[PDB]
């Protein structure tokens, strides 16, 4: 069973987690620091930033919900990860949409023209399902207005790892703008979803105090803590991984471009790719591949996308070639 | 250090945990079954109950906070775990207090009279800090009332497996009384605070649902999951732990009554003991021992208690030894 609806790193669990499993087991017997100082220091060192708000979460999930729980109205850029709007409704937040254009490009001028209508914005960098990165130059006009208007902008960067360019994250913008709230995660890029760990990054110390005020002390289990402390320094897990998607992502997309029902491949910047189809529905394609124990992501339930859009994960070359050779059998049988 | 303020089972991790670690590490690369079916089955098996409402907490503290939040006005038997009240005012739930008597015993008659004025009751079994169990025979008259009047009665059984005797807990009356929301944990008795795991039980399912509608999907991490499906039925550990506490709870309570500045020791049914001091304040006694690398629980800060009260853990045989001798040291120089 190849799951191409799952976007976890194929290069597996960091070798540095095994190596410090003793640390993890030892601390089983006691409550972690209620302030998590050693954890926070690792992240600070990971991001090369001090004197920032840091919020710890049982997964990035907790932070997405909680940061959105703070406002009474949000602009959601869409298509996007279902959880933005789910949580909004979950907390009675008013929702205003901004749609990516036909090319899956942000309508920056629309975000602008709506930013007095809302209390906040949440936008993916890169965005699931289309893998789009926020153009720094164009968005700076948004940042400069948000800052001015005491508006809050929440940027989900759980995938940002898969780019490698530190200049792709807005983390290096944290000091210049305390409207920025960034969400990171160790769940996708570090291959560890079962550990349940994501984080918040902001110069807005008061907004971190407000999120902490909502949470529960010791919400972070000891292994999660052990991972965040030992795995973010793991530069050689991080480089072997970049080595992967840089090449593989580039090839995968060339192979997809050859497939006949693949009408258009949208250019990704993480470990997934959004394809527009032709002469076949995502359900028909889905139900075909399922037959072969291959799962894809039908983009039916994304706002703005229909059954011609489907999302594929980008894994290692071996699984990917297998994947494509099924896509080909479908095309053949089409 | 000797932390007699901390009440974690002293025997160490259950072997059923180390003995299955590979299953924790294997599930690192996946999201758990968002249904937690294997976990859920394990809790049913453990408690020997089927067809119930099971809340699962990232710490049993989450279960306390969430349960309480569902209400407007709440009876809190005092003194008790500082967190009940913290949560109550954290969620703007009105708090009515009910006081233990001189003997740290529950005033069931006071409860009976205050019932018509609250939405819920929360009570320890056994209670922190005294260690007293609810008298299920005198309390059935409370349950009868909250059943008929649709009040909920939250029972914190975080320390209940320490009596290792089943009629003591009210899991047995879940099927009989729908008002009952019973909270258990793996922190204290199974010796794994860092793993962050607890659960809440009820025969009333709307309560179970209404509570989960406030949680995030995948809140239980894979290690805490392996532990709850594997350890809850590790009878080597349970029996070994029960042997330990039944004996040493006797030897230590005997030995405390021998010390001179301890005016009274209260009868505890778990692994901690409440002591009333004479001719020395808990502040002082805490000061005197801290120099000996012993940290004790001053109970000055529980409601209804003053600095003439201290709580000590019932620990190891050798640990309790060194501790009474450090006590005995205090009586000398007093």
């Amino acid at each position: 069973l190849l799951d191409y609806s799952s976007n976890i790193n194929p290069l597996g669990i960091p070798k540095s987690f095994l190596n410090n499993i003793d640390e993890g087991i030892k601390n089983l017997g006691v409550y972690p620091d209620v302030n998590y100082r050693r954890l926070n220091k690792s992240i600070e060192n990971y991001l090369k930033l001090k004197d920032i708000g840091i919020v710890l979460g049982n997964g990035a999930s907790e932070i997405i919900e909680l940061s959105i729980s703070l406002f009474e109205k949000i602009l959601i850029i869409v298509p996007s990860y279902a959880e933005y709007e789910i949580n909004a409704k979950k907390h009675g937040v008013s929702v205003v949409f901004s749609y990516l254009d036909e090319n899956m490009c942000i309508d920056y001028e629309d975000i602008i023209s709506k930013i007095d209508d809302v209390d906040s914005v949440i936008i993916g960098n890169p965005n699931n399902p289309n893998g789009g990165l926020i153009n720094k130059e164009k968005f700076i006009h948004v940042l400069k207005l948000a800052e001015e208007k005491k508006k809050t902008i929440i940027i989900d960067e759980a995938f940002i790892e898969f780019t490698g360019d530190p200049s792709s994250s807005f983390v290096g913008e944290i000091k210049n703008y305390s409207c920025l709230f960034i969400i990171r995660a160790m769940t996708k890029f570090f291959a560890m979803p079962g550990i349940r760990f994501g984080y918040g990054i902001t110069n807005n110390k008061e907004i971190a105090a407000k999120i902490k005020a909502k949470q529960n002390p010791w919400n972070i289990n000891c292994f999660a803590e052990m991972a965040a402390i030992n795995c973010l320094k793991d530069t050689n897990y991080i480089e072997e991984s970049l080595l992967w998607i840089k090449k593989e992502r580039k090839r995968f997309i060339e192979e997809l471009n050859k497939i006949g029902f693949i009408k258009r491949v949208f250019s990704p910047h993480a470990n997934f790719v959004l394809c527009r189809l032709e002469n076949i529905s995502g359900e028909k394609l889905y139900d075909s591949l399922l037959k072969e124990d291959i799962v894809i992501r039908r983009c039916c339930n994304f706002i703005g996308l229909d059954d011609s859009f489907v999302r594929f994960a980008i894994k290692d070359e071996k699984k990917n070639t297998k994947f494509l050779r099924a896509l080909k059998g479908v095309e053949n049988n089409l």
